[PDB]
RNA sequence: AGAGAGAG
């Protein structure tokens, strides 16, 4: 039930070569618990702290199950955003590099004719996608579910939310009745867990109490801003005060991302911005330029709150507080990846500091006032 | 009715 070495998981030699080439050495806590029941075919609900390696948990399990000589799609992974799907596809391709497993991204904002021409010719072993384009390709029969034996929902509690649950159900109805289902997330509320009883067969539950989700390496602070009209000057002050690797600044609406980005540019501050109403060509460039370090400060919506992994991010600023409790955990988790040291700063008006106290109580955490004029907080 | 989530 606990297997502390990749060497003891009965993985193929090519899969192990790919794991070690990517730079892993020992499995994370969640990997030691969840890879083997997934390989064995059990329905699994896998929860673990942000940044602990849930991607490779399902990636390694899918790869080990692939029948390489079967030229058909055998596994389908869904993610809530295009950026997250693209990121998962790269991890899966890297881990399976020595196996020649094929992994295809089925995501919106890409040219449909080009995808259709690829899928008319080849049946990728592994599909990583977003729900809209996946449902589209299933309806037009360019993706076949005939041999899909593994269905993975990353960020599963978001995928089973009001906005996505019906999309996931529509896709699920296309799949064979015997398909294995694997769910992963940092957050798994009891109401989402009840929805899983409707479609998962007596799953293995690896769950983490909410009071244990917060990372020790992510120091959480708040700043009394009192008035919303004062947030902009506070941000500008934090730009000049704080030591700057890379930072993500979260905003609750696309409209306000656009507003804030213009305000910062007018004041000669260098920032980039991304949200879901931008052309996908622009999203791809912005994401690429943040990954490379060309841009160090990104203003974004919850488009980038879940799953995105930029190791150099050490600072998250909640310029708007998240209304949703679960979202708070995902946001601050963009800093402090795989045990790195991070800071999260919450900007709080009078009306916000209630919402803040409820977050503190729910997660049994403590959020401290940010020191004055301290450049290096943690 | 936030954020995302095919297409045109
Ligand atoms: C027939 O093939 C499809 C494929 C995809 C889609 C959809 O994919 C979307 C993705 C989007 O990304 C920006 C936007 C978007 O609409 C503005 C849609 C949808 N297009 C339309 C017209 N309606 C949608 O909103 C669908 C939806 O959720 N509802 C409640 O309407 C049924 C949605 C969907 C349904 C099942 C499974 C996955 C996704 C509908 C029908
Ligand atoms: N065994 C491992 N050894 C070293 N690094 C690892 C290992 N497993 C995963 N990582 C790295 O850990 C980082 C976070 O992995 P990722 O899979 O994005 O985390 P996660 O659990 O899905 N986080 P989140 O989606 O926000 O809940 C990545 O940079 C991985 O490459
Ligand atoms: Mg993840």
């Amino acid at each position: 039930e606990i297997v502390d070495s990749f060497d003891d998981m009965n993985l193929s030699e090519s899969l192990l070569r790919g794991i070690y080439a990517y730079g892993f050495e020992k499995p994370s806590a969640i990997q030691q618990r969840a890879i083997l029941p997934c390989i064995k075919g059990y329905d699994v609900i896998a929860q673990a702290q942000s940044g602990t390696g849930k991607t490779a948990t399902f990636a390694i399990s899918i790869l080990q199950q692939i029948e390489l000589d079967l030229k058909a799609t055998q596994a389908l992974v869904l993610a809530p955003t295009r950026e997250l799907a693209q990121q998962i596809q790269k991890v899966v391709m890297a881990l399976g590099d020595y196996m020649g497993a094929s992994c295809h991204a089925c995501i919106g904002g890409t040219n449909v004719r080009a995808e259709v021409q690829k899928l008319q010719m080849e049946a990728p072993h592994i599909i990583v996608g977003t729900p809209g384009r996946v449902f589209d390709m299933l309806n037009r029969r360019y993706l076949s579910p005939k041999y899909i034996k593994m269905f993975v929902l990353d960020e599963a509690d978001e995928m089973l939310s009001r906005g996505f649950k019906d999309q996931i159900y529509d896709i699920f109805q296309k799949l064979n009745s015997n398909t294995q289902v694997v769910l992963l997330s940092a957050t798994m509320p009891s109401d989402v867990l009840e929805v899983t009883k409707k479609f998962m067969r007596d799953p293995i539950r690896i769950l983490v109490k909410k009071e244990e989700l917060t990372l020790e390496g992510i120091r959480q602070f708040y700043i009394n801003v009192e008035r919303e009209e004062w947030k902009l000057d506070t941000l500008c002050d934090l730009y000049e005060t704080l030591t700057i690797t890379q930072a993500v600044i979260f905003i609750n609406t696309r409209r306000k991302v656009d507003w804030l980005t213009e305000k910062m540019h007018a004041r000669d501050f260098t920032v980039s911005a991304m949200h879901g109403d931008m052309d996908q060509k622009e999203r791809d460039v912005i994401m690429r330029e943040f990954r490379s370090g060309s841009s160090r400060v990104l203003i974004t919506t919850d488009l980038l709150a879940r799953g995105i992994d930029v190791q150099q991010v050490s600072l998250v600023i909640n310029y708007d507080l998240p209304t949703n409790r679960e979202n708070y955990i995902h946001r601050i988790g963009r800093g402090g990846r795989f045990g790195r040291k991070g800071v999260a700063i919450n900007m709080v008006t009078e009306e916000d500091k209630r919402t803040l106290r409820d977050i503190e109580t729910f997660y049994n955490t403590s959020i401290e006032e940010m020191p004055l004029n301290v450049a290096d907080l943690i």
